[PDB]
């Protein structure tokens, strides 16, 4: 009786990796100090090119995308703790982590805070030693999670998150979404019982994972499984959404509304 009862809902919580956010890294900004950005992505992702940390393969992602060609890199050294260095141009550059700009002793613009503000992950790109740009990436939003939001809250449900990721992270795509409450830090164990904080108030959904948030999903009045594919049967929840669209869940509630069987 799942679609039926769908009509009563007034919460709907996400779980936020893979389901609101793309569940990977992807640049969310590239900023020069003197030095231009599609320089410096492709001046970092030449470095990065035969790197396997997310972070780097990320870079490299963003390259293709603008459809960059990478530079042969001379001098080529990969130092852990810091990061990569390279001679491009006949100037010497690193990409390196924030923790390393730290052990240098280097400055940092202050508009870089704004990006740590929002949980996002920071490179910094140098030549000659000098601070050129910072490339910050993060798990992204999906381009349908905005929609998927507005609709619920034009139907008047209260639209939350629970992620484990820090409270940066989860504030910052709270305030992308105009999401009207979130959880940030919590375990998997912990999901079913953020369900029930929220029932307290609310008839409420849960929308993840059939198979990793099985708990959450059947606390909730309405466990929506979402991302489920055609593979895995989802026997727990109340409802399987075969694709990954956020937006199935106000489709659901509206469909929901206008019915009953």
């Amino acid at each position: 009786q799942a679609f039926e009862r769908a009509k009563d809902l007034q919460a709907v919580i996400f779980d936020k990796t893979g389901t609101l956010t793309e569940g990977r890294f992807g640049v969310t900004d590239i900023v020069g100090f003197n030095h231009s950005e599609d320089e410096l992505l492709q001046i970092a992702a030449s470095l990065e090119a035969r790197s396997e940390h997310p972070i780097a393969a990320a870079i490299v992602e963003e390259a293709e995308k603008r459809g960059f060609g990478l530079t042969e890199v001379e001098e080529f050294r990969a130092i852990p703790g810091k990061g990569v260095e390279g001679i491009v141009n006949g100037r010497r550059y690193m990409v390196v982590s924030p923790g390393y700009i730290r052990e240098l002793g280097i400055k940092t613009d202050e508009s870089v805070e704004k990006l740590k503000q929002q949980g996002k992950t920071v490179v910094f790109i140098l030549k000659n030693g000098e601070v050129s740009g910072v490339i910050a990436l993060a798990d992204r939003i999906r381009p349908e999670s905005r929609e998927a939001i507005s609709k619920l809250k034009a139907i008047g449900i209260k639209c939350m998150m629970l992620t484990g990721d820090n409270r940066f992270v989860a504030k910052w795509v709270a305030e992308e979404l105009g999401l009207d409450d979130y959880f940030a830090e919590v375990l998997p164990h912990e999901k079913a019982e953020k369900v029930k904080e929220v029932q307290q108030k609310y008839v409420t959904a849960m929308v993840g994972d059939g198979v990793n948030d099985a708990p959450a999903l059947a606390q909730a009045d309405v466990g929506i499984a979402i991302g489920a594919g055609t593979d895995v049967a989802v026997e727990t929840a109340d409802i399987v959404l075969v694709r990954n669209d956020p937006r199935d869940v106000a489709a659901i509630v509206e469909l929901s509304r206008k019915t009953y069987s």
